[PDB]
């Protein structure tokens, strides 16, 4: 049995709290960065909430490795020690 599976279905609640994206907007290719025009000073805390929530770390280098629903579950997965 694996718990990570719950992450693939829980991600919706994550991305919804990360960039304040409504559940009716949560999409795999959610480009909130462009559509919502997520500024830099804003992404600082917005993206930070992903570290205090998941309890992991995500440097600028991997900032684009957990932005998408498929990348967040694909990265955080292998990242989860």
């Amino acid at each position: 049995m694996s718990t990570t599976d719950k992450i693939e279905q829980k991600v919706i609640e994550m991305v919804a709290e990360k960039l304040n994206k409504d559940k009716a907007i949560i999409t795999t290719d959610s480009r909130f960065i462009e559509d919502l025009k997520a500024d830099s000073l804003d992404t600082v805390e917005l993206m930070m909430a992903i570290e205090v929530e998941y309890g992991i770390d995500i440097p600028d280098d991997e900032a684009t490795k957990i932005k998408t629903v498929s990348d967040v579950i694909k990265y955080i997965k292998e990242r989860q020690s």
